[PDB]
């Protein structure tokens, strides 16, 4: 038979229920239907939220997805923990432990701490909007003690659109009193690009300055504009584009109209409706585990009312709950585990960062590994340093007191080790002091005609650079430069 | 919710009541609508809300004086999240403005069974810089198993 | 455009735009950013005609 399901989605969520209507038609089979009952409601208000869930009760359904703000996020894993009824959701992570509610978006809590800590950070803004929980702000808080960090909070979140400009103006002008030049952008997309017109506007995407975008959602927003500056920006991102799945998901995702998909003739998808898109292979591959071992299950005859008095519960619940966290499958995100509370286990956050070029991906976090840098690192450049020569005179070159205990130029002393430190400062480059294997000076053999010592090791190609007691002689700069004389004798 | 509403159904002319940080919106959102007017002893709401009448008064304008008569720069702030987390937002608001170094802990999410475990955990953190000056931003009971 | 897109609007900068025609651009755009940017102008708008 069909499944009936319903929909709470928010009234602007155009690129959401195109993604939700895109994955019915793909995970549909023909044993099973999930047929919804979508209802449109502003998501800010528990008295919508409350009277959109009680229709959908009514209404016999089997699950329920929908969105969360921080206003009704009470409503819902209080009518859903009550009534049995499960809840699939791509809103914020819940702060606790609340049965029957799915959730769809990761958790970045950990994976936006590890990269602080990579950044070595410990002094920084952190522009928060209440939006969802506060509790990302509350988990760096918390780690700030026990990490050295200074932390300036920002709410960022109580701006009107008409002193926009003028707030967030006089926002930065406060920061740059006190030299902040690390910030994280704890906020969503629209909130995140009206922040980064005033950055650039008032000129701090330029070199010194870093930021963290703290979305999963990194090249969602305008990042072409504060691409070229200098500022090195951040951030993290759980749809990679580069993977197969999601690769044909944007072939067919591109070439759909926008007029029965709105928001949808493009190449970039947003988390929330890859999210979206995943939870309908959630939901249909958990719907197919309950007919396939013999769990038969009808909703009732009338469901009754959710403000029922004694409201009873359904034992059936219990099994579509247990059914919908046993899915094992591969979606847009990457793995999708649940643990026994709904949240997301055993998944991955690839750690973007903004170059000229584009978004880059320098690393990935997982949950049991820790934030792991990936490999391109050995592409980035060096500095090319320079083997100097040397010879043991003392004092111009003698070994230190102990020889072996220290490692590299700090083995040895001297005159001309000091020397070589004072030309490397003026020039501007890095050295590698060099023993002469012969131990000698430099002549030419009257029948080899090979220079041996700290000439031969220039003329031949040994070295770049003979730093010594080495004698301005006729015969010898035949065949290297000299300089001129830094002791006269 | 049910409540509410068998008091809508039994039609009476006000509410009062109390709520939490979890019902608060269920509350203000029925009274904004239905129009029942809703008189609380419970903590002011973060933000304008019609219908809702509220009878304790506020703490944040009293406690940032506070703050800055004794000249305090350096404190630990102990939060609980039961009153919402409208006074942390308004001393790290003020933090910002005025050069404060607050260390905002969370001390609410301690259990009864990991208590004397948690709070040895808690003021070591202190001890990193050996705070002395504490705002204990709990209600009653909370405070007492601080104390 | 293209001196805001790669940050050279701040501090430190100077430029003078070599029209007649100062306020006839979008100088709001460069207003801000910290860069002084200097110019001429024929028509005075603070005049009776
Ligand atoms: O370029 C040269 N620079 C040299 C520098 C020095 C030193 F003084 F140590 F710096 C000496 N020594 C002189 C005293 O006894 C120890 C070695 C020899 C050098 N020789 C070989 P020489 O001059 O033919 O004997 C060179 O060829």
């Amino acid at each position: 038979n069909s499944i009936q399901i319903g929909g709470l989605f928010p009234r602007g969520a155009d690129q959401e229920y195109s993604a939700f209507r895109v994955g019915m038609v793909q995970f549909s089979t023909s044993e099973f239907r999930l047929t919804p009952h979508i209802d449109n409601l502003e998501v800010a208000n528990s008295f919508a939220v409350t009277n959109a869930f009680c229709s959908q009760f009514s209404r016999g359904v089997y699950a329920i997805f929908g969105f969360y703000d921080k206003k009704s996020v009470n409503t819902i894993t209080s009518f859903c923990g009550t009534l049995h009824v499960s809840f699939i959701t791509p809103s914020f992570p819940t702060d606790g432990t609340h049965p029957f509610v799915i959730q769809m978006r990761p958790d970045l809590k950990g994976a936006l701490l590890s990269l602080i800590e990579y950044y070595q950070w410990d002094k920084f803004a952190y522009l928060y909007d209440s939006d969802r929980g506060l509790s990302t702000l509350q988990a760096v808080l918390d780690s700030a003690a026990e990490k050295k960090w200074q932390v300036t909070a920002i709410n960022v979140g109580n701006i009107n659109n008409d002193k926009k400009d003028e707030t967030y103006r006089s926002l930065f002008q406060d920061l740059e009193l006190k030299k902040e030049r690390r910030v994280i952008l704890d906020c969503e997309r629209d909130k995140v690009n009206d922040i980064v017109d005033q950055v650039i506007t008032i000129g701090k995407h330029v070199k010194g300055y870093h930021y963290i975008i703290a979305n999963l959602g990194f090249t969602d927003g305008d990042l072409l504009k504060i691409q070229f500056g200098g500022a090195e920006v951040s951030g993290f991102q759980i749809v990679d584009y580069d993977d197969s799945l999601v690769s044909k998901f944007i072939e067919r995702w591109s070439t759909l109209e926008e007029k029965e998909y709105p928001g949808a003739h493009t190449a970039t998808i947003k988390y929330t409706s890859a999210l979206t898109y995943d939870a309908v292979q959630v939901m249909t591959e958990a719907f197919r585990n309950l007919r396939k071992q013999r769990i038969e299950i009808s909703r009732r005859g009338n469901a009754g009312d959710c403000l029922a008095n004694p409201a009873v519960p359904w034992g059936q619940g219990v099994e579509i709950e247990r059914a919908l966290k046993q899915v094992q499958v591969e979606g847009l995100s990457g793995n999708i585990k649940f643990d026994q509370n709904g949240k997301r286990i055993n998944y991955t956050i690839n750690i973007m960062e903004l170059k000229t070029n584009g978004p880059r991906k320098i690393g990935y976090w997982s949950e049991v590994d820790k934030m792991v840098l990936t490999e391109d690192d050995t592409s980035g450049l060096e500095q090319k340093t320079v083997v100097v020569t040397t010879i043991l005179e003392s004092p111009y070159v003698m070994m230190k007191k102990n020889h072996e205990m220290l490692e590299g130029n700090e083995r040895y002393e001297g005159y001309c080790v000091d020397l070589a430190a004072e030309i490397a400062k003026h020039c501007g480059f890095k050295y590698k002091l060099t023993i002469v294997g012969d131990g000698k000076y430099g002549a030419r053999d009257a029948d080899t005609k090979i220079w041996n010592g700290m000439v031969g090791e220039l003329v031949y190609g040994k070295a770049d650079i003979a730093i010594a007691p080495l004698t301005i002689t006729l015969v010898r700069e035949e065949v290297i430069d000299f300089s001129k004389p830094f002791m006269s004798l």
